């Protein structure tokens, strides 16, 4: 499988998405069609939020959809080869996909061989559950379960507390990996796969494990 999972769609003082291009530059491999999952977006219409994504990856050969403009939503997920899913509200996002019947098909065209790329709540979307964002309950999405494609937990826009959160979810789910992905970073699953980008430090998270600093390299 293929995916970028950033933890942020803008580095300070740099424009929305720009070190990411590299990375979706080097891991797309020629594909082509993509849709855009705007529904994590609050504040901004989806309309909108489609467009700055397409400007910036227009010029790396991405065709960008919003998959709000299109006829079958369904079947657009099932031809695209690429799946891109923006930041914003985790609960809304995961309320949107699963309403509109797009959660399981997104899982199943990325199994397929599709590209994922996410940020920020599209990072959390591709774990097993969202029960790691930091995002406030706007909505009831009716179940925690999402994509299922990346198995840990991560945990976005990391600072530390925070800490002691995640560890309140490691006592009810002892069996859980969180990774505690600063701003700047990423993991690139590829090829067989998954590894850690980003110059800031990342952090895992263990039931009864002491936090482990992780570096940028770093294979999970």
């Amino acid at each position: 499988m293929e995916l970028l999972l950033l933890s942020n769609s803008t580095l300070p003082g740099k424009a929305w998405l720009e070190h990411a291009l590299p990375l979706i530059a080097n891991q797309l491999n020629g594909r082509r069609s993509a849709v855009f999952i705007p529904f994590a977006g609050v504040t901004q219409t989806w309309d909108e939020y489609t467009d700055k994504t397409a400007e910036v990856l227009a010029p790396l050969g991405v065709n960008v959809t919003g998959i709000h403009r299109v006829a079958d939503p369904l079947a657009a997920i099932e031809k695209a080869e690429i799946i891109i899913v923006g930041g914003g509200n985790t609960f809304q996002l995961l309320k949107e996909s699963r309403e509109r019947g797009l959660l399981a098909p997104m899982a199943d065209r990325v199994k397929r061989g599709a590209l994922y790329i996410g940020w920020s709540a599209g990072a959390n979307l591709a774990c097993p559950t969202i029960r790691t964002t930091n995002d406030m309950p706007i909505v009831d999405p009716n179940g925690f379960d999402a994509l299922d494609l990346f198995p840990l937990q991560i945990n976005p826009h990391f600072t530390n507390t925070r800490e002691q959160r995640i560890r309140e979810l490691l006592v009810v789910a002892p069996e859980l990996t969180v990774i505690g992905l600063p701003e700047g970073n990423w993991i690139q699953v590829s090829n067989g796969q998954a590894v850690l980008g980003g110059p800031n430090t990342t952090w895992v998270f263990k039931a009864g494990e002491e936090a482990v600093a992780l570096e940028a390299g770093h294979r999970f």
